[PDB]
DNA sequence: CTATATTACGCAAACCGTAACGATG
DNA sequence: CATCGTTACGGTTTGCGTAATATAG
């Protein structure tokens, strides 16, 4: 898993389809096909119903979409404590 | 932040010096010291303590070890979570 | 002279963006 | 056949490991 897997999976979630999903992330599309097979291999499950409409996400995509949003909120108040506790 | 950090910093806390941390991740000792930088500089704070016997943590890096543990910790589960609800 | 950390340097692998191709409602 | 997803390819960057540098017992 990447950090950077993570976030782009719970664009293209939000997003319906990867263009859209890209455009917010200020990057190209391929970037973002690749990525999500990299994830879908790592984890060996399909999370994302492909058509030329968008995507769907599967049960399988559901429950990680859950599990990554709890890992973004995590990693950042880790270090939003660790800078405070300096003080 | 990264993924690769967090196992990094957890072996390099567990060890006291990076030299032992790095064997046990089956690295040389110039990634371990280059992405300990990495991290305390996308974080802005300083984890470690450097001498010539070793590491010692720092209040910071007390704080952030034990969520380092949790995010890799719900990281694992959520891979294993995803695997059982595609059946 | 050992043990630790850090820095330098060279080469390989990863990664992005443009461009081409493919597939489908 | 218009629109989205995927694959090819070239060029940049990241990132390793070996070797060198610096400090301390």
């Amino acid at each position: 898993m990447e950090f950077r897997q993570l976030k782009y999976f719970i664009a293209v979630a939000e997003a319906g389809n990867m263009a859209a999903a890209a455009k917010r992330l200020h990057v190209s599309q391929p970037p973002i096909t690749r990525q999500m097979q990299a994830l879908e291999a790592d984890l060996g499950v399909v999370l994302l119903e492909r058509s030329h409409r968008g995507i769907e996400l599967t049960a399988a995509g559901h429950a990680f979409l859950e599990d990554a949003r709890r890992i973004l909120e995590l990693a950042g108040r880790s270090g939003d404590r660790s800078r405070a506790a300096a003080r």
